[PDB]
């Protein structure tokens, strides 16, 4: 019953995504010019995460002491000594966060648009502009790995 | 239900901005010569925060101590004895957070703007304008990674 | 009865892929001169991992020390001697994740295209949207593994 | 009981395969010129299984260390001492898995052709793309070992 569940929300996110392609592309080329398919990846996992890190004290002018001793000795035969004991306070930050179930993974993205009759094919500019706009409208992120795919052809 | 939930929220949040957006560019260029879509990224994860600092005690013009003994001794061969032990009282700041669910992280948003009819395109200084009253009304933010896109072109 | 699901979850995920590739493709070619079919492998393992990293502190301007000992002694018959304890504090990150069952594991998907009569075959170019086109529907990934095949051939 | 459940599971994963065969060779030799048969192995044993790794840390600017001691001596007869402990802190990974009852082991895959009546054979390129189209429907792996044999000879 939970495949199911998530089946109806890809489908769900998949429809708003087109739904949105749809309404920002229809003022440009006209209402039933465009179509548009989107398909998306969703991470179903449960994860969590915990981290702790320590700020470097190695620096003499960044250190904070609690206690330190200090014995020097010399005999003048030659003899030296030096002994010292020190004891430390380090800053320290933890951070505890619990991912969220449900989020997008990656988007491919696919478009045709008609041919403009006054048969003629779109100029490149236009093409351009429409790619632009479908790049905006899908939330496009190249880390995330999204693919979009354009063909201008005519319309049977 | 949490991620229908979700999607509802997302949704309220863009119709809002693209509310926003459509309200300050109407007087301007027309009442239904503009259009624009809005696409956010929220965050839905749980997430905690502590920090510890401590300040730099280095200085001796800076530190504060509670208690020191020295001891010095020195005969005349020449001998030469330095014993020194020191306690420290320093200053410590703890800060706890925790974040809020739902919080905006990218936002991504597409403008048409219609020619000007008296077929004739708007001059590039009104363009500037209405880039500027665009990047005011989505709350632009650079840190953010946020992405504005505007497209001057004839309606059909 | 487990298995039935398995099967009909498996069903239900190729019949939405099929219908995707369809959706994208009849504007171009025609309505009735495309078919398709899909079939997929899913995990129904249940699997569980735990990482646990430490950052390295090799470098002496990297540690964060809590104690430190050192004592240092020489008597010039040239004698030398030097003792050093040590302790560290050390960043520690755990993560923990329960992953999802019913996930794709490898898709293969075969596409036959009907010839145009107005008997004559396709252009190449043509051929080459069209599988552009299938690629992005079916949400192609090299590293899963997945295979494409289509053929343009008359229909009987 | 089960014997009978593993085999009618078995009966119906043969059937699908078959069915999806025929699905997408029907549009082109026809609707009854073709027929396929499907033979199956499934693995119905309960297998489970615990994997645990370390990074190694020979490397010295690799390891994490947490607490260590140093001590060097040398006199000058020359002699040398030099006593070293030290304690580490190290990467773990600890995975479990149970594994899904049920799954496809082997395939074996033989189709006979018709004719082409207008008793003329079938022409080399047809058969490859009649077999390759086959190769996609039954998800041909070769890492499980599966094997086809295609047949074009005159029905009777």
């Amino acid at each position: 019953d939970l495949n199911d569940a998530q089946l109806k929300f890809a489908n769900d996110v998949e429809s708003r995504i087109q739904r949105r392609i749809e309404a920002i592309l229809s003022p440009i080329v006209g209402n039933g010019n465009v179509h548009a398919q989107v398909t998306a990846q969703l991470d179903f996992a449960n994860k969590e995460q915990t981290e702790e890190h320590y700020s470097p004290n190695g620096d003499a002018s960044k250190a904070t002491l609690r206690s330190r001793q200090l014995n020097i000795s010399e005999q003048v035969p030659r003899s030296t000594q030096r002994n010292e004991t020190s004891n430390y306070e380090v800053d320290r930050t933890i951070r505890h966060t619990k991912m969220n179930v449900g989020d997008i993974e990656r988007l491919s993205v696919a478009v045709v648009v008609n041919y403009k009759t006054l048969p003629l094919p779109l100029t490149a500019d236009q093409m351009k502009q429409i790619e632009d706009l479908t790049r905006e409208a899908m939330g496009f992120s190249d880390k995330r790995g999204d693919t979009l795919n354009v063909v201008n052809s005519p319309f049977s």
